């Protein structure tokens, strides 16, 4: 019931009561731990309404004062009468920086109380939602001073309407198959790339073109639109001591900004809510460039270093992939756009997750996604024991819109 | 019930049907997740059913499910448990079981090789200096003169929990740790409870940074005894590499037969607490965990050092250097002297051709991915990608508690 967790190199343990709290289901049971699987009505909404609203109210000190019970009231009656509600600013805001405090994926969360949150309710078209996206890009860029921000367009009401970004981020990177039969650019976003061409973008058919949005307002067929080149921060990665570095010809994007999700707050669905913060290097350096599904660069980086490639026990694959990521972090912090090295994040979740046990009770934490793709046992939370249950307000998957829309 | 994994750098989805035979517990429900907690005397009345199981299972494997033989078996157990309160395995029930228990260790990689381990049946052994002998046996046979092989010995099963067999040292080759009064730490910081337990018990401790421990046996649940394992049976690899000739001034080395000797086996509801196994190092075991943990010999930063990377900031990636290095280092050093080794690109390949295979002939493959995916260079190992299912089919091996917390002392 009261749960304990051991960090296995400094004996520290805390003990966890917030589980108790969790509602929403994990996927394992009793018999089988499902850990590493990537995706395990008027009735319906009032439960939901009130278990936020008494979060909600608690947080401000304010649980069982006339305020609460006024407003438990009216959005009772305004469910009852509308089927759906409305939430308040404060609680929209606050919905918003829970969502994100309770990701047990994220290690980034020692931040998730300064969180801007651009409140883009009043929008109606595709136009709107370009001219707010393009917003939130500029603010959150701060010419390379990054800002955590979130873009909320208009709930759902009865799935017909939906709003949605079709864009799995705000700024990712082309790819296009070949008659070849090889990949030019970023091979993740080869099928999205394709039903942007077979709306009407002019694909410069290169390796790093910058997507264009597709944005869907109010059910409608979603439209293209290109972010103005001057508010996509782009940064050339070299190395501080490979002179050839530079002619691999390689760069990423400043600004990672996710697009696909639905955020729930108090039962209400919000499809369409980008946000963004800023990058840990590994996610650049080690997924982005050497996943064999992605970029897939280090057979050509361990050539120009001059390893010895006929035996896996050389290790010249993780000689490559080090030298790749300090490049990644050295090209950033050169050209002053934030970025965090995994040693330095994983620290400050060990501290985020100290502070939200003693403060909060616990902090739920998926382990498989917390420890980096790299040099796992090195970073502490590899030996931090982590619990993982979901809790509301929450982000969760959806499904990519071209499987569900009506044209 | 039919449930999919898929691998996500391949597309390839596999369908577990075997979760359906798992029997115990995970730590985890569907409202909490346990998959990162590290740790989540039978009546007559919970055995019959354990025996049943086990030996329907050994049944279908040689064909026979139903025979004559297979009924008669079941029969005579029966007899025996209600009886003697207990049974004893026949000798291939035992070999079968033993083996099953490792293919069913679900945060194990080496597992392609399960059906090759050497059976060493210790139950005719009753006291410590027995004991000393049948490990010694092992540790020369498995050790191979560097060709190491898979071997597991085991010595009588638990009784009324009065009378148990038990190694006390987790390993059966591990080196002293060493407290000193200033708080620092001669030798392996994982050893020093250990290694104090010793010295009470009458070890003369040469006190260095490599001192392999002693031996302590209990047989019988009687006290323990101290045994030297004869020297020129501990086979040992010093520590250089190819480029880097300060590395060898480092003073490390390492020993190469990795021999896990404090879990319990569990077959048909019998429970081995003896029952001492070995394989071959991983290389990122030695390198990674036991020379870099922070808590363990933890050189990375005299490697960095004497690498003259930049130390000032963690940005540097100096540690991740250091790492890769220190790892290079210990697979050219076995290689060199021909000893078995295997680096954690080749075994992670491996097992993923196992856990294919396991899912076609066996219906599935039971897997930890916390503990399968190396502690290094995760991502750019398959298994990384590689959705895996958890649970617990027995035979099995399972911890227990530390003897020195539960042994009740004659003196
Ligand atoms: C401020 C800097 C931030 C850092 C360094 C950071 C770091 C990370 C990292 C490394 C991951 C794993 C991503 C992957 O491997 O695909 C992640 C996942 C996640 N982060 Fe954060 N994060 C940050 C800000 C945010 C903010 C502002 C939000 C929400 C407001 C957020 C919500 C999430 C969610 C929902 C996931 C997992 C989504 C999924 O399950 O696919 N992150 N984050
Ligand atoms: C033949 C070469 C072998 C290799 C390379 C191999 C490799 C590994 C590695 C890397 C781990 C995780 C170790 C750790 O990080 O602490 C492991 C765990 C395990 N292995 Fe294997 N193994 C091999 C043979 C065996 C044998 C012969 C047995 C039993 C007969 C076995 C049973 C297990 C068990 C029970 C665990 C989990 C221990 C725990 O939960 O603490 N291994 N093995
Ligand atoms: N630096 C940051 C900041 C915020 C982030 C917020 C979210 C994310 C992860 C977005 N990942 C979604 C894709 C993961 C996935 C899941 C299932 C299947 C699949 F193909 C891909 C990364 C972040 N990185
Ligand atoms: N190369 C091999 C072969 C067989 C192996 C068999 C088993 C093992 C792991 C042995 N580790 C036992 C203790 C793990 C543990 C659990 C809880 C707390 C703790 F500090 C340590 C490693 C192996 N390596
Ligand atoms: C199969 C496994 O669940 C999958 O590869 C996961 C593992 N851990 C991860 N961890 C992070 N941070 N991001 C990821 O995409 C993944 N992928
Ligand atoms: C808390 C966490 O579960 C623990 O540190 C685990 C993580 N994964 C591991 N994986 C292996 N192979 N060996 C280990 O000791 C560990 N330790
Ligand atoms: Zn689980």
């Amino acid at each position: 019931r009261f749960l304990k967790v051991k960090n296995w190199e400094t004996d520290v343990v805390l003990t966890d009561t917030l589980h108790l709290k969790s509602t929403l289901e994990t996927g394992c049971t009793e018999h089988i731990c499902m850990g590493s699987i990537m995706l395990p009505t008027k009735d319906q909404l009032f439960p939901l309404a009130k278990e936020f609203l008494d979060q909600y109210y608690s947080s401000i000190k304010r649980f069982g004062s006339k305020a609460h019970m006024d407003r438990l009231e009216e959005v009772n009656k305004e469910i009852e009468s509308t089927s759906t509600y409305q939430l308040k600013d404060t609680e929209l805001i606050y919905g918003a920086k829970h969502a994100w405090r309770n990701a047990s994926r994220c290690v980034g969360r020692i931040q998730w109380s300064k969180l801007q949150v651009f409140d883009a309710r009043d929008c109606t078209t595709a136009h709107g939602m370009f001219n707010y996206i393009c917003n939130h890009v500029k603010y959150a860029t701060n010419k390379g001073n990054l800002r955590s921000a979130i873009t909320i367009f208009p709930q759902r009401t009865d799935g017909k309407h939906d709003f949605r970004v079709w864009n799995s981020q705000l700024i990712r990177y082309a790819g296009y198959k070949q008659p070849d039969g090889s990949t030019l650019g970023d091979p993740a976003n080869v099928q999205f790339t394709e039903i942007c061409i077979q709306q009407g973008w002019k694909a410069p058919r290169g390796r790093f073109d910058v997507l264009p949005l597709l944005l869907q307002a109010n059910g409608n067929d979603p439209e293209l639109f290109q972010i103005p080149p001057e508010l996509v921060l782009e940064v050339p990665i070299r190395h501080p001591k490979f002179d050839w570095f530079k002619d691999l010809g390689l760069k990423w994007y400043g600004l990672p900004a996710v697009s696909n999700m639905l955020l729930e707050i108090g039962g209400l669905e919000f499809s369409a809510c980008p946000f963004s913060g800023w990058y840990m290097g590994t996610e650049i350096g080690v997924r982005d460039y050497c996943d064999n599904s992605r970029y897939n660069i280090l057979e050509e980086v361990a050539k120009k270093m001059d390893l010895d490639m006929r035996k896996t026990s050389s290790l010249w694959k993780d000689q490559a992939l080090v030298e790749i990521n300090i490049a990644v972090l050295y090209s950033f912090q050169s050209d002053k756009v934030t970025i965090v090295d995994h040693h330095s994040a994983t620290e400050s979740f060990i501290k985020h997750m100290e502070n939200e046990y003693r403060c909060r009770g616990g902090c739920p934490a998926d382990w498989v996604w917390i420890v980096p793709p790299m040099s796992g046992s090195i970073t502490p939370v590899f030996h931090q024991e982590m619990l993982n249950y979901r809790l509301t307000p929450s982000f969760e998957y959806q499904p990519d819109p071209w499987n569900t829309h009506v044209w």
